[PDB]
């Protein structure tokens, strides 16, 4: 998270740090047994980190639980990120309390305007690198169908929004890929990708979730 703040240990209990011996993506917890996170996030060994503030730190509030699957999107297209969702199955459910929580899946998809709040242990520079190790949010209204489009043209799909700040400054990065993007306490979105980071004309390209929540609802229901 470029531009963003320290959210505060465990203010976003539905944030999911993806740890394959580091942390490499976010998440967002949708069930007690269920992940959500960004296709291009998919890896072998999987452990899902709940419960995270300072991923480097044991802090007394983590859960620690490998992922027992992986699902990627049927339709996930790696070269144009289209439909970057995957669903992590854990090996046994989160014990869901105030730090540990999942989140929602949208009814309805979010509009442009609709202040979003985006988090993750991604890179907080837009040049250089430097990686947080407490989680970081950043508030970002998700950018009009048009002005995500004009910004990536020809990139964008009915299946991504951008969220952010064409003046750029304020932006998901690298690390924050597969982290939520959640609207009125709904995960509207997917870190998914973005030219950089935080650069002007720029927003972060999210996952649209809601139209997923099918495919999310019925792979839950049968796996
Ligand atoms: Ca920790
Ligand atoms: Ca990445």
């Amino acid at each position: 998270i470029v531009g963003g703040y320290t959210c505060g240990a465990n203010t976003v209990p539905y944030q999911v740090s993806l740890n394959s011996g580091y942390h490499f993506c976010g998440g967002s917890l949708i069930n007690s047994q269920w992940v959500v996170s960004a296709a291009h996030c998919y890896k072998s060994g999987i452990q899902v980190r709940l419960g995270e503030d300072n991923i480097n730190v044991v802090e007394g509030n983590e859960q620690f639980i490998s992922a027992s699957k992986s699902i990627v999107h049927p339709s996930y297209n790696s070269n144009t990120l289209n439909n970057d969702i995957m669903l992590i199955k854990l090996k046994s459910a989160a014990s869901l309390n105030s730090r540990v929580a999942s989140i929602s899946l949208p009814t309805s998809c979010a509009s442009a305007g609709t202040q979003c709040l985006i988090s993750g242990w991604g890179n907080t520079k837009s040049s250089g690198t430097s990686y947080p190790d407490v989680l970081k949010c950043l508030k970002a209204p998700i950018l009009s169908d048009s002005s995500c489009k004009s910004a990536y043209p020809g990139q964008i799909t009915s299946n991504m929004f951008c969220a952010g700040y064409l003046e750029g400054g304020k932006d998901s990065c690298q690390g924050d890929s597969g982290g939520p993007v959640v609207c009125s306490g709904k995960l509207q979105g997917i870190v998914s990708w973005g030219s950089g980071c935080a650069q002007k004309n720029k927003p972060g390209v999210y996952t649209k979730v809601c139209n997923y929540v099918s495919w999310i609802k019925q792979t839950i229901a049968s796996n």
